[PDB]
């Protein structure tokens, strides 16, 4: 499995924020398109300007994008259009629109379909809550909207898990859960999909954590909150070797 | 008041598509600044597109964005980052998002209350259902909803509100220049005894809803309609003798 670095920029910046992020993303030094796979995630208004200014061995993610096909949605923005605009890559299923968009388990599960079905690959993110994990169904929750993402759909899909209830987070809970969402894939869709998908970390990831996780033999990579903001996203992208 | 002609493009575009609307409008002749003031709503990716090509006498809107400011909110668009990229309009309160994405009442409110402390200009839409109209509740659903957004703030100026009855969205069936003027003209009372007089006197409330180029005339004639919230027509070189019925 390719080693996988996304950064989800969220709900934030600035055009002069946002040339500041690129450019010294362009002049970083990292493994090669070979040795690991980088996605860089801006918000929709500064997906084009991302776009023309970033160095081409990095890759765009939207943050989001609807359930289906474009028309009477005002607000949203389509998979259709996304493809329209050179944007190869979506989130979708991300913690923060699960929680506090109340995005269904099959409502992501629909969305992901449609992007795939349209071209665009995704990182499809799953997680359990602190109150969820409390009471002992961490694997339970996160095999359910493993599950409705799989009712519907796999050669273009990156699975990211994101320990929502974190607290301090081992790296051995990090382990733990990825060979079980892995075994998931295994015993529901088939060894071939278990051996080749990747499952991408996405707790707090810094360049301070990031080297302990990313030797956890079923840790593929990392969804990188708040430090993909920062220059040392590009340490976190060294972990790959 | 001055007549006020918003375009809602809604999930709709591809790069060429936009460059051909936005030169059907640049090579448009319709009235003045003084006479008609013209926003256009594209989709979040194509903003800076059409902030670069368009006319620079009509002006942009977003077609939604966050309740609050921006931090940890995946795939939400934040207030201050439209005002960044020099975007002075947003449509809030859209019906498709009420409905489809569960858009409360309150919620709206503080997504206008928000957007207009940022320095965004809001076209706030309100509407009421099928249902809601066929049981003779019509400006108790309009009232509500208004109320639900100006009791969030202190300020009403920057306010636009859009009268869209949910059953004339995309279906086809118009609201009557009679139907549109009732809600309106009842609407502006509200205002005025539960705002203000003068904010009741300024405030535009334009009609949306299956608003065409044929139908357009007769609505604007009617003293409480301000203009119009256009929908699919506003993808049509159509969306120019809309503007023209100033
Ligand atoms: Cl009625
Ligand atoms: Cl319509
Ligand atoms: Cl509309």
């Amino acid at each position: 499995r390719k080693f996988f670095v996304g950064g989800n920029w969220k709900c934030n910046g600035t055009a002069e924020e946002v040339k500041k992020i690129v450019t010294t993303l362009n002049e970083a030094e990292v493994p090669s398109e070979d040795d690991v796979e980088v996605v860089v995630s801006p918000p929709f208004v500064f997906l084009t300007l991302v776009k023309t200014l970033l160095r081409p061995d990095f890759s765009i993610a939207a943050q989001n994008c609807w359930v289906r096909k474009g028309g009477a949605f005002t607000g949203e923005v389509s998979a259709e259009m996304l493809i329209n605009l050179g944007i190869p890559w979506v989130i979708l299923g991300h913690s923060e629109r699960r929680q506090l968009l109340n995005e269904s388990d099959d409502f992501v599960g629909d969305k992901v379909a449609y992007a795939l079905i349209q071209g665009l690959k995704v990182i499809a993110c799953v997680g359990e809550t602190l109150e969820q994990r409390e009471s002992g169904a961490t694997m339970k929750v996160v095999a359910a909207q493993t599950e409705a993402i799989f009712d519907k759909v796999w050669s273009n899909i990156v699975l990211a898990y994101e320990p929502v209830w974190a607290k301090v987070a081992t790296p051995a809970q990090a382990q733990e859960v990825h060979s079980e969402l892995r075994k998931w894939l295994h015993d529901n869709v088939g060894p071939e999909v278990a051996a080749s998908t990747r499952i991408i970390y996405g707790g707090s990831v810094s360049g301070a954590n990031c080297k302990e996780l990313a030797t956890k033999p079923d840790v593929d990579g990392f969804l990188v909150g708040g430090a993909s903001l920062k220059p040392e996203f590009i340490e976190i992208i060294k972990s790959a070797t």
